[PDB]
């Protein structure tokens, strides 16, 4: 779990990154993809770029990354309360997105190197261990969901 100090600090990181929501998103994917191009052969729309992004992946990289962080969003500012159902998003993720979070786990680098390079100083130690967690924590509420629609089971 995190405790109110984490979520503060997470908060306060996640302001950052909802002030720029598009640009934290787009460089987010841009950077899981070029990373691990597995991610990228994933998206049909994104894969068209198929050297991970032949310096465009723009316009509908925003859509979705605002989309994504949005989500993602909602369950961090939800503190806990995932995301008040989590289970549709768990259910496109199982079904559609290729079964195991695994790729989840590579967003969470991407999340933390954007949080990183953009936001030094602030985003130290105890910032990065704090997003982390709740990225863990929201893998796990991912895995617990595939459970419940008889997947991880
Ligand atoms: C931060 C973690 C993530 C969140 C919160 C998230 C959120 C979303 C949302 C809200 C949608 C649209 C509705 C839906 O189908 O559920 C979506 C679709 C999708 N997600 Fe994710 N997602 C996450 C991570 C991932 C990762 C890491 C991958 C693959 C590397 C992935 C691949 C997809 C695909 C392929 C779609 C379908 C639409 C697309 O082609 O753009 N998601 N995601």
């Amino acid at each position: 779990v995190l405790s109110e100090g984490e979520w503060q600090l997470v908060l306060h990181v996640w302001a950052k990154v909802e002030a720029d929501v598009a640009g934290h998103g787009q460089d987010i994917l841009i950077r899981l993809f070029k990373s691990h191009p597995e991610t990228l052969e994933k998206f049909d729309r994104f894969k068209h770029l198929k050297t991970e992004a032949e310096m465009k992946a723009s316009e509908d990289l925003k859509k979705h990354g605002v989309t994504v962080l949005t989500a993602l969003g909602a369950i961090l500012k939800k503190k806990g309360h995932h995301e008040a159902e989590l289970k549709p998003l768990a259910q496109s993720h199982a079904t559609k997105h290729k079964i195991p979070i695994k790729y989840l786990e590579f967003i969470s680098e991407a999340i933390i190197h954007v949080l990183h390079s953009r936001h030094p100083g602030d985003f130290g130690a105890d910032a990065q261990g704090a997003m982390n967690k709740a990225l863990e924590l929201f893998r796990k509420d991912i895995a617990a969901k595939y459970k419940e629609l008889g997947y991880q089971g």
